[PDB]
């Protein structure tokens, strides 16, 4: 009862988010050589479908990481605030893999 698939394909480890500033923090993930040629980091703020959106626009960004590299450091955060991550493994023309990485910025001294 099996179909059967064999392919050997590159692939992202797992995103961790390390000295998580209070607006803040950084990402380390693993990856093979060859892989990919960058790496496109997306960083937005997770809202709840639940509550309505503000009525306030919010820019988005991205990190750009050679292969080579597996680094993404963001900033102009909130505070105490989860962001939701996700890197995508460019393979060249079109995103090959693509993980999600959760990490919650810490709350120091901040304001409005």
């Amino acid at each position: 009862g099996s179909s059967g698939s064999s392919g050997s394909r590159p692939r992202l480890s797992q995103l961790s988010v390390t000295d998580v500033t209070t607006s803040s923090l950084r990402l380390n993930w693993e990856a093979p050589p060859g892989a990919f040629d960058s790496f496109l980091l997306r960083f937005g703020v997770p809202s709840p479908s639940t509550l309505e959106p503000h009525p306030r626009p919010l820019l988005q960004r991205e990190l750009m990481v050679p292969g080579t590299r597996h680094s993404a450091v963001l900033r102009d955060l909130r505070s105490g605030t989860l962001y939701s991550l996700t890197l995508y493994g460019l393979r060249g023309p079109h995103k090959a893999d693509s993980i999600q990485g959760t990490a919650r910025t810490l709350s120091g001294p901040s304001s409005g």
